[PDB]
């Protein structure tokens, strides 16, 4: 329960303590620190859990988690975590673990929990909250995220909705203008039904032709949380995780959740 | 049949048919061309294929292929291909396809295929044959291919095995300089089974402690193919790829063949 954080030797995972302690902290919830292993064994992952807390002390400020978990487990930290997800209402887990090297962006585990996880996956590496939409049902999830998020976080929201999944448009004379205003009134539609349920966080919608992730990457650059699926509208038989989540989990610069369950 | 081979717009997979042409030459097998879609989508289809053979003419070197084929087929990339490769001998794709940018190092067909595809997968991108082996079954396939390979291509070969797949090891005082010889032992023992068969191919073994793909990735810039199994000894349940075959393929400077099925 709570916001499960694996935890490793790593400075990305480090770092997903800080955002795993303050939104544990925003929610009146427990802060439980999983660190699983296949002794220096048992030793090292005490020195872990040690400095793990010592950044929890560090990263909240008035409150302190109702409940600051924390537990070693010798199991397959993928089979563990997964099945710790079940009964969590997020997972923290950096991008990179120890064990990482210049051309990666993924591992064993962030990987295999974008792909198998009970509940959104966080994603961290090293003020308003973006959103990639397109009513596919499990964005409608990303969405209510986004919200519930930004009125927490006492901020603003951007939805953004790239009209076509494939590329290049560059296809014959199709009306970009006028098919454009006409996605942005279906954004608008889409959007009124949280409108409402959320006053004080101001929506602010963007409609674009083409790339649905190197731009919702991109313009995180600007905001502290992007938000979206683990599938949507597409995507083939046995597939796990859309390919637009993990590739803007592996390369936005600010944590990404992904919606999933 | 033959081997096939995923077309579209980009320089990746342009070379994706100069290693499929020569490869099914060295074979005499057809070199068949598939290229997907979801009209200038026909119109753009055709002169991909025009310019994919135009590739295919420059590429080989006395006999051209004993057919070459090519098929325009209106459906989704991923489905169509991971069906076709059932009765296919290898699925030859580049790693990044149009649509790519910076970051990014798959694609939803690339990745797609390392996950579902009926037959060794090739990614490439833009004398020996290195090979990856743990005897894990799913690389006494690799290894396999790697002698095949360089049998028809009149080489040498170079094998190497990571005597831990857990990163660090700086574990307690266990005896490297001995567990290594006695893995170069055993390494030796399960190519031997080999090196009969295949005399005239010289068998280099190669025992390393720790990480076993930032070292078949480098140590691929040395080699003109490298082989690799989609699964080995660890992974979890409802895993698809390994998270070594994967990221070989997604950093190595040279063809990469992920055995499969
Ligand atoms: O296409 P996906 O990878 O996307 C899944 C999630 O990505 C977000 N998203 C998808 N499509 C758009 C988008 N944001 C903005 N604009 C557009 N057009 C969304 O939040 C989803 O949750 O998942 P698929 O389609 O199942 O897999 P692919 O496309 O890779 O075949
Ligand atoms: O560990 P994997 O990703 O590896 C699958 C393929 O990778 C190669 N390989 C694996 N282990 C070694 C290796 N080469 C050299 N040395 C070692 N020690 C091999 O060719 C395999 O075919 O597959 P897993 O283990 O199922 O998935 P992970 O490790 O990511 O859990
Ligand atoms: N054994 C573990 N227990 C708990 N959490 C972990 C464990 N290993 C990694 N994590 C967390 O999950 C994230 C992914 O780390 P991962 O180990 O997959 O990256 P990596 O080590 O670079 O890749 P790999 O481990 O496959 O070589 C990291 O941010 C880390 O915080
Ligand atoms: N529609 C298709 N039909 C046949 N082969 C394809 C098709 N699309 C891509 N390929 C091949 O498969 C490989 C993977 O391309 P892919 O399209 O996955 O990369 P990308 O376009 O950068 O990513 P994405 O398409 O997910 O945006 C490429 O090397 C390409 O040659």
């Amino acid at each position: 329960l709570g916001i499960i954080v694996g935890i490793d030797d790593s400075p990305a995972a480090q770092v997903a303590v800080r955002w795993a302690a303050r939104d544990a902290e925003l929610r009146k919830i427990p802060l439980t620190l999983v660190h699983a292993v296949s002794r220096w064994q048992q030793d090292h992952g005490r020195h872990l859990i040690d400095d793990a807390l010592k950044v929890v002390e560090q990263a909240s400020l008035r409150a302190g988690p109702p409940t600051v978990h924390s537990e070693i487990v010798p199991a397959a930290a993928v089979p563990t975590l997964v099945d710790m997800s079940k009964d969590a209402v997020l997972m923290v887990v950096g991008c990179l673990g120890s064990g990482r090297w210049p051309g990666r962006l993924l591992g064993s585990v962030s990987s295999g929990l974008l792909r198998h996880a009970h509940c959104p996956v966080v994603i961290i590496h090293d003020a308003p909250v973006l959103v990639g939409v397109d009513g596919s049902s499990a964005s409608e999830l990303a969405t209510a995220i986004a919200f519930d998020e930004a009125s927490r976080r006492n901020v603003d929201l951007v939805a953004l909705h790239a009209w076509s999944d494939v590329d290049v448009s560059e296809w014959p004379g199709i009306d970009w203008p006028a098919t454009q205003s006409m996605a942005e009134q279906v954004l608008a539609e889409r959007l009124a039904g949280w409108q409402e349920r959320y006053p004080n966080v101001a929506i602010t919608r963007v409609v674009v032709r083409d790339q649905p992730a190197r731009q919702l990457v991109q313009r995180s650059e600007e905001a502290q949380l992007v938000v979206v699926g683990s599938r949507g509208r597409g995507g083939y038989a046995g597939m796990l995780v859309g390919s637009v989540g993990e590739t803007v989990a592996q390369l936005a610069r600010t944590p990404v959740i992904v919606a999933r369950e």
